[PDB]
């Protein structure tokens, strides 16, 4: 039988992984409304992170801790604007 709720996997480098994912590559413009939109979109939808200092990056949970590493293969590169496309990856708890 499957594992059920299997926690997330690491990144392509050695990282803790938690039930948000990093963003890269953001627009100068980024805010969480619009990061939001681009995510309630998706078949999974629970949280965003902002984090001051910065624009170029941010953090977003997914339907749950499981689900978020799902969207980082699923977001990889989301070409918001013509300069910035949002890398998805594992942040570190």
């Amino acid at each position: 039988l499957m594992p059920g709720q299997m926690p997330p996997a690491q990144p392509l480098s050695e990282n803790p992984p938690n039930h948000i994912l990093f963003l890269t590559n953001l627009p100068e413009e980024t805010n969480e409304l619009m990061l939001s939109m681009l995510f309630n979109q998706f078949p999974g939808f629970k949280e965003v992170r902002l984090v001051p200092g910065r624009h170029d990056i941010a953090f977003v949970e997914f339907d749950n801790e499981v689900q978020a590493g799902a969207a980082r293969d699923a977001l990889q590169g989301f070409k918001i604007t013509q300069n910035n496309a949002m890398k998805i990856s594992f942040a570190k708890k």
